Parts: structure tokens; C-alpha cells; sequence
């Protein structure tokens, strides 16, 4: 499983795949290659979620009929499907939160800027998801990963205590994908898509 | 007055020059070269107010006690300083209402990304009000028009139904200064700084 996506087309293909959602997951801690990992059986496909950030000590005990947000890294030689982190907590409660998001596409002296919303559905959030969620809408809706737009921060205001910055250029950093936010604290996303 | 500062020091100026507030002012709206105008005196100063965007219809009867945000467009021989809109309602109640801010600053291949928080105390606010003390903001604490920081945009979430869009590259229009805000309609404001 490969971390640095370089080249702006297996950034389009990675934000671009389709992800899914499961609840009420159990699974004891196996190990791989050093790598925390938990398998289970939505339905149809056996996978191996790997534990690698704060989430590796979270739940050294295995996982309890939690959430888990699953986008796919790879098949293995086995079939099963490699996702890393996106694990919320073990009863997330459909809570529609509309979060203001700007995305602002500077073009060398050309600045284009937009308002824009944010749909999440849940009290918390793994980073995985916002992550994923935000690139797909930036790549679908404002052309993200096509020509020349590839690079830019990603700025999240939690509770104006704390800022969360994500970096365009590249995939977001696995150890990361582990993290939590609480819904109701973001007051606020900010892109800007720096153009070459 | 003049519209159009095009060099970065007239705007540094401007957005740098003392602003004041004054409660319950009334004055009959006479003329002044085809302007509508409504002359008042807080104190020790006789003001000329000059109603050029929608607040010249708004306040065709004069003004019976509202609340004027003043920045010093001149002063004339005459010893009348020359501003113009900022008139929000009367009983404008005080009340916080701390909106996210985001600054951007763009420097080539540099993407200097914060966040930040902007200050309202009213239930009403002129969008000279916010464009004024927005810049002052941008003026204070990210270098905004002394370095090579002259262009880009502030951006203002409304509602989710309207984006305000305002130009750092000039001075604000006058005719947009007689427009009003709903302090808690204010979703969020990004700017972005585009350092060339």
C-alpha cells in the first residue's frame, strides 16, 4: 500500500473511488507486518482495516460495533480489501451539520472564490472522511486534480481553538486518518487550490 | 472624494485611518451636486453623510436616530468631514456574534493559510462596517497593503443564498456602502491575499 500519490492522476483516481460506510463492526486486533490490523465482514468482501495513528492505541482491544469509513487502498493477494483508519465511535447519530466551505482557485494573478456548504451526517467524524469527502466534492464540483490545479491547503477551523491543515499536493498522511473531530465544533472549512 | 486608490499606500492609508461610531443621529436630507446628503454633529465636528447606494431611497424622510459608521473620506474647506453610508437601524442591539474568518495569503508557490475570528456587536451591520474593519484587520495583523499584499478577495458566506464578494485591489465602491447585513446570517468570511 503506497502513502505519496505523486503524479495528479492517482490523486483523480484515489479522491475519485467510490467509498463506503459500515456500522456495528467487531473485530479482534490482528497483526501484519508490524501494522495493527482488523478483519472483517460487511457482507460480500473480506477486509483488513489498518490502525496506524492515534487510533492504533484507541482500540488495542479491537473494535466494538463501531463506524468505519472505508475507501480502498488495494486488493491483496488473499482479496482482501486494504482501508486505512476512519473509525468513529460505536453509535454515531445522524446529526445534519451544514459547515460553510470556501474554495478559492487562484490562477496566477486570476482569483476565483466561492461559497459552498459542507454535508455531514454524524456527531463525529474521522479525519479519513473529511479528508476524502472534501477532495471528491473539490474534484467533482471545481476540477480538482485535472489540469492544472493540484496543489493547496486544505484549513479547518475547530472551534476556533485549533486549525487542521491538509495538504493538496499529496494523500493525506495514513497516521492521520485515525483522528476524530467533533460535527458541531467545525465552524468552517477553507480551500485554496494554489494553480501552476 | 475620490473612488479609485490605485496605489498601495492611499490604500494603507485609508484602511488604517481612525473609523467611529455614533447612536441616535436625525438630520433632514438636503443637496449637495445632486447627491442626497444629511448633515449632522456628534460633538465638535460637522459631518456631511453622503446616501448613494440603497440606503438613498431607505432614508428619503432623512434620519430619524439611526446608528452611522463613519470613515474620513476629506475634509473640505469648509471644516464638514465627507463620509459616506453606514447607516444601520435604530436599536441596533448589541450582541457578539464571532464569525470565522480565514486568511489565505498566496505567494507563488507559498500558501500561508490561519485562522481567524472576526468581531460583531450589532444585529445589523453596513457592509462598509465590514469591509472597513475587515481590511483594518488584514492591515493589522497580516501585513495587507505594505508588502507586495495589495490584491485579492474577501468573501462572505450570507445565508448560503448570496456571496458577497469584495476587490482589496481598490477601495470599496461607494455605492455598495449604504448595504446592510444580518449580523447571524453571516456564515463565515475568507479572504485570500495574492501576493504579486
Amino acid at each position: 500500500r503506497v502513502q505519496h500519490l505523486h503524479d495528479i492522476r492517482d490523486l483523480h483516481r484515489y479522491y475519485s473511488s467510490e467509498s463506503f460506510e459500515y456500522s456495528n463492526v467487531s473485530g479482534k486486533v490482528e497483526n501484519y507486518n508490524g501494522s495493527n490490523v482488523v478483519r472483517f465482514n460487511p457482507k460480500d468482501q473480506n477486509h483488513q482495516l489498518f490502525l496506524l495513528g492515534k487510533d492504533k492505541e484507541q482500540y488495542k482491544e479491537g473494535l466494538q460495533g463501531q463506524n468505519v469509513f472505508v475507501v480502498q487502498e488495494l486488493i491483496d493477494p488473499n482479496g482482501r480489501l486494504s482501508t486505512v483508519g476512519g473509525v468513529t465511535k460505536k453509535n454515531n447519530k445522524t446529526s445534519e451539520t451544514n459547515t460553510p466551505l470556501f474554495v478559492n482557485k487562484v490562477n496566477g494573478e486570476d482569483l476565483d472564490a466561492s461559497i459552498d456548504s459542507f454535508l455531514i451526517q454524524k456527531e463525529e467524524i474521522s479525519l479519513k472522511e473529511l479528508d476524502f469527502k472534501i477532495r471528491q466534492q473539490l474534484v467533482n464540483n471545481y476540477g480538482l486534480y485535472k489540469g492544472t490545479s493540484k496543489y493547496g491547503k486544505i484549513i479547518i477551523n475547530l472551534k476556533d481553538e485549533n486549525k487542521v491543515e491538509i495538504d493538496l499536493g499529496d494523500k493525506l498522511q495514513f497516521e492521520r486518518m485515525g483522528d476524530v473531530l467533533n460535527s458541531k465544533d467545525i465552524r468552517g472549512i477553507s480551500v485554496t487550490i494554489n494553480q501552476i
